[PDB]
Order: C-alpha cells, then sequence, then structure tokens
C-alpha cells in the first residue's frame, strides 16, 4: 500500500457528524454508505494506487437483452469512472448484445449460456447486478470491500418481523422472526472475487439442498443471499441510494442521490 500524496480537503470534525438522520455504521462496525459519509477523492486515490480492477456481472436472458444498451451506456457515465472495469455479460443471445462505446481501461466480455479461475486472474472485485436498471448518479469505489450487500428500498424502514425472509424451517434460507439485521436486495451485491465465490458456492449448495428436499425459497436467490449475509456479516452495507425505484417510491428526503434505479 503506497503513500497518499498531499491533499487539501475540509477537516472531518469529531463532534459534528455528517449525517444525523441515518445509521452510518452497523453494530459489527461495517460502514453503511450514504451520501455525505465519504470523500470520494481520498477513496479514489486509495483504490487507484492499488490499480484496482472492478468486474461488473449481469445476466441478460430472453427479453432482458433489451435492457443492455441503457444499462451499459449509463454504467459508462456513472460506474467506477477513472478505474479499470471489466463487464461480464451472460446471455443466450450473443448477437443481440449492443455495440456500446467504452471509455479507456474498460472492456466487455460476452459469455454465452466455469468462470472462477478467470475472475481471480482478471479482476480484484466482483459486482453482481440486475440488468433491468440504469445508473443515474455516481457509483464508485466507496462500495468496494471484501463483502457487501444493499438495503432493499421497500424494507430499509421496516422492523425485522416484516422482512420477507424465508420463514419455513424446512428451507436452508430459514430465518426466524427474532433474527435479522436488514433485508438485502438480490439485485446488487459484491465484494472481492474470493468472497463472492464463497458466497455463491454457499448459495448454490443451499439451493441444491432445498431442491432435493422439494422446497423453493419464497424469494429464490435473494432469500439465500439474506441467510448468508445474516451468518457472514458484510464489511459494508450500501444504502437505498444504490438500489431505488423512483416510480414506486418517489424521492424521499433521506435520499440525497438516486444512483442506480429500476427501469419501467
Amino acid at each position: 500500500m503506497v503513500s497518499l500524496p498531499r491533499m487539501v480537503y475540509p477537516q472531518p470534525k469529531v463532534l459534528t457528524p455528517c449525517r444525523k438522520d441515518v445509521l452510518v455504521v452497523t453494530p459489527w462496525l461495517a460502514p453503511i454508505v450514504w451520501e455525505g459519509t465519504f470523500n470520494i477523492d481520498i477513496l479514489n486515490e486509495q483504490f487507484r494506487l492499488q490499480n484496482t480492477t472492478i468486474g461488473l456481472t449481469v445476466f441478460a436472458i430472453k427479453k432482458y437483452v433489451a435492457f443492455l444498451k441503457l444499462f451499459l451506456e449509463t454504467a459508462e457515465k456513472h460506474f467506477m469512472v477513472g478505474h479499470r472495469v471489466h463487464y461480464y455479460v451472460f446471455t443466450d443471445q450473443p448477437a443481440a448484445v449492443p455495440r456500446v462505446t467504452l471509455g479507456t481501461g474498460r472492456q466487455l466480455s460476452v459469455l454465452e449460456v466455469f468462470c472462477e479461475r478467470r475472475f481471480l486472474s482478471e479482476v480484484d472485485y466482483l459486482v453482481c447486478v440486475d440488468v433491468d436498471m440504469e445508473f443515474r448518479d455516481h457509483v464508485g469505489v466507496e462500495i468496494l470491500t471484501p463483502l457487501f450487500g444493499t438495503l432493499h428500498p421497500s424494507f430499509y424502514g421496516s422492523s425485522r418481523e416484516a422482512f420477507t425472509y424465508e420463514r419455513r424451517p424446512q428451507s436452508q434460507a430459514y430465518i426466524p422472526k427474532d433474527e435479522g439485521d436488514f433485508y438485502y436486495m438480490g439485485a446488487f451485491f459484491g465484494g472481492s472475487v474470493q468472497e463472492v465465490q464463497r458466497l455463491t458456492r454457499a448459495c448454490h449448495q443451499a439451493m441444491m439442498v432445498d431442491q432435493a428436499n422439494g422446497i423453493e425459497a419464497v424469494w429464490h436467490c435473494e432469500s439465500h443471499l439474506n441467510k448468508y449475509l445474516l451468518r457472514h456479516k458484510p464489511t459494508k452495507v450500501l444504502s437505498p441510494e444504490y438500489l431505488w425505484d423512483q416510480q414506486l417510491l418517489g424521492w424521499p428526503a433521506v435520499l440525497r442521490k438516486l444512483r442506480f434505479t429500476a427501469v419501467p
């Protein structure tokens, strides 16, 4: 880890919190990433000195190929600008992937529907998102950490009893009513390649056990993600700035930026 250069920025003040309206750290001491909690210049310096490469993975199957153009074009505008990016587009229609113009240090691979050794050699972090989305504001290195989840936009204010966890004890994704930190959305999670592979290997195994026992979790991948993240605490949590639906939920005051959003 190389030394940071001289930098001039406003002093952080110990007796003036940036955000008083929201929880900015979890009880396991992981940052909850909200606008106003980070200086992106410091963070960009730290990650550029490491020459960080971010992999962004999306699945675009059947009619979802129609979402790739806006997704990638807006990712070009807002996602990890200044850093190395490798897009991994998983699709059943290689020829329907749009030819999107990419900035320097950025590349796209189309994988037709195996990648574990490849990810380890090519990227430092993996970000796993849904394709029926667009970037509308900065999504940068502030999110990067060994393991992260994102607060589901419908449940960030809800008590744990109301979370739509799998509640049947016969599923591997089972979480009782007296357990749970947050409801994480399956549409945005990530971390180091090693942690994301651990997570997905655990999730896949848990899903196969359910399948053998003739049971399917209420919210599928997201139910298993929530169980993993309960038992393996994420090292950062992203606020609902990072996964929003403005048609469904508007623009409440607690959100200073809408960064990544659902497309109608």
